[PDB]
């Protein structure tokens, strides 16, 4: 878990100390779990894109 | 001459491509020679910080 977080941490922090962070509007923090629980339910029930019917 | 044109494009690029550049406000660029003359005369026409008076 530990070797993971570590790849993880530098996943996130690379574009920032590359100078390739990509703009992104502010945005507020949940205060409640059950605002926290949505959000990353729209992020994460998502479903693949679909093959090309036929050919 | 290479050789310090080398050290001042190092010091232009180090802020970028570590992430570290001070905002600043966009502006239009000189058509003219005069124009760019002026600007420059204000940068380089500085003096130096006088030291303080007496003790």
């Amino acid at each position: 878990a530990v070797e993971e977080l570590c790849n993880v941490a530098e996943s996130l922090i690379v574009p920032v100390r590359m100078g390739i962070a990509r703009p992104t509007a502010p945005f507020t923090l949940a205060s409640t779990s059950i605002d926290a629980m949505q959000g990353s339910e729209e992020l994460f029930s998502v479903e693949p894109l679909p093959p090309r019917p036929s050919s």
